[PDB]
């Protein structure tokens, strides 16, 4: 009912640590599945587009508490953990209740220390550090993403990106297909992630379409309902 | 009485975090003084020769609990924290949850992480990170120490060190005097630190600690220890029981 939701194409654009205060979710890959339980912390690699089926316990509250890491913060944490330490199961990893998490979020300096501390206290840290390092790599898809990000309003083509990257169209094609993506999908993922964030933020549908680059908001509603499978209102009400 | 002791020339050869479980100590500089209170945590720089006057609460236990950092661990911690006057070399603080701190103390991938955590939680961390960086620098005196550390038994001269460092004797002299030390003093500090580390081991005895540190006669070593630290080796052993 109103406790359960099933949205697809969920892109972890930044490395996200995720509690499960008010939800039991099943995270789906193209071939794998990971069930996150309630009162547990989950580490999510950046660059992971996935489908989630959630089960809220209380209908009135948000399903979970999430914390994102900037690219900047992700590279400093990677460098710090490398100084210190020297498949879907590798990219999404849940753990036991910290039982002592005390929530920072405004002083990276204090935050990065606490994150290093939590990782050091956790077990099986090799895979956590591995996910950190992997998510700290600027793949070719990330560079095209950064390019498009500057003007989501602008209508891009493969030739524009190719000229910007000083390459041929087929080169960009095969690079993105080896990254398991494409230019159109990259663009859509960026726009729809910004749209979801803005929905849970204080733009609204009347202007989110324009902010992300779509002129007509009805087309944006249909495109959101296609990408995530949930109408923008259902997405808003499940996280409210 | 035996609750109080006053030993001089206490060299913090490794960056040491120091609790005060069973003591109230007064650290003395050539011109400054710092009184560490009971049930506190103390931060000390590497390369610090000081005097201490301690006051144990229970005569039967050790006065405090200390934790040292290897040069390797100190350099990692410095690099990690960079990624993330006597008052600027010795800094005490208050703690409530060292229960978390316990940790295993037998690893670098975990200890320095928990230490970073403690520092992040401690306010006024600026001077702490300062002390870390300063103690992570290999001064010329540290290079001479490392050279001598190889063969403490060997009898060194200023000319041997100078030839090893490809320099003149007066150069080594002025370098060490700018570091507020000298070759003979460097040697004495190294030997006497080891002596104290060889002490409180309850496994090694004077009859052989002098030989390990390079002194042939153990009576001369007793007199030299009682001169350097001001406490007879037996008093030093009994205060840290």
């Amino acid at each position: 009912a109103k406790e359960t939701i099933k949205f697809n194409n969920f892109m972890i654009h930044k490395y996200t640590v995720l509690y499960t205060s008010n939800c039991i979710m099943d995270i789906y890959s193209e071939e794998e599945k990971i069930t996150c339980f309630s009162n547990r912390l989950v580490f999510l690699e950046r660059g992971v587009n996935i489908s989630v089926r959630m089960q809220k316990q209380i209908l009135s509250e948000k399903p979970y508490v999430a914390f994102r890491l900037n690219g900047d913060m992700l590279r400093h944490l990677k460098d710090a953990l490398m100084i210190i330490y020297g498949s879907m199961s590798r990219k999404i990893m849940t753990t036991e209740v910290n039982k002592t998490l005390l929530d920072n979020s405004h002083d990276n300096s204090a935050f990065i220390s606490s994150l290093i501390y939590l990782i050091s206290k956790l077990e099986n840290n090799e895979k956590i550090i591995e996910s950190i390092y992997i998510s700290s790599v600027s793949f070719f898809s990330d560079k095209v993403r950064n390019l498009i990000e500057k003007d989501l309003s602008r209508k891009w083509t493969l030739g524009i990106i190719a000229d910007a990257f000083n390459a041929s169209e087929i080169t960009i094609r095969k690079r993105l297909e080896s990254e398991n993506t494409n230019f159109n999908q990259i663009l859509m993922q960026l726009r729809m992630s910004k749209a979801a964030l803005l929905l849970l933020e204080n733009y609204q549908i009347s202007q989110i379409s324009n902010m992300i680059g779509i002129s007509s908001a009805s087309y944006f509603i249909r495109i959101f309902n296609k990408h995530y499978g949930v109408t923008p209102k259902q997405f808003f009400t499940y996280f409210k």
